[PDB]
């Protein structure tokens, strides 16, 4: 019984300043318990966004994102070479609170 | 209030087939019991093996063991198999923002 989340893509490349756009859908409603987290080889994954929309201490203004309920938008207004990186989803309304598949970003 | 802080060690770590692989993840601050152990592999959620320090989520072999309350944690794989090889991180979830240790990755000698 536990919440499934479905995040997509799996993979994608984009080139510097470009708008990047991630979502993920829970199997039910979570209300805006969801997070964003990303993720560098060889670091700990850091949470960005929670609450569907909060930002993070130091977490620029081109990261946001949105949704309620059932499916969730992050969004990079503006790729950097920073933001190279793996991001996930995570549901925290019920316990265990699941993660989707993950997004790895490249330079195109 | 800080963010927690999780001090994970080792960063990466060699050993045989069977062998007993210890890992430990220290918070900066008394967590009581909410702190998870995940495995990544690439491609993958995030995948559960003990929840609230030291509970087995369903259906995890039992070779995966976790102890500890308060600020000292122990993960334990008792047998290494060749598929376990992957990396593995501990989670606090006493307080938002949740925040990872730094990762464990493991190889076969």
């Amino acid at each position: 019984t536990d919440i499934q989340m479905t995040q997509s893509p799996s993979s994608l490349s984009a080139s510097v300043g470009d708008r990047v756009t991630i979502t993920c859908q829970a199997s039910q409603d979570i209300s805006n318990y969801l997070n964003w987290y990303q993720q560098k080889p060889g670091k700990a994954p850091k949470l960005l966004i929670y609450d569907a929309s909060n930002l993070e201490t130091g977490v620029p203004s081109r990261f946001s994102g949105s949704g309620s309920g059932t499916d969730f938008t992050f969004t990079i207004s503006s790729l950097q070479p920073e933001d190279i990186a793996t991001y996930h989803c995570q549901q925290y309304d019920n316990l265990p609170y699941t993660f989707g598949q993950g997004t790895k970003l490249e330079i195109k």
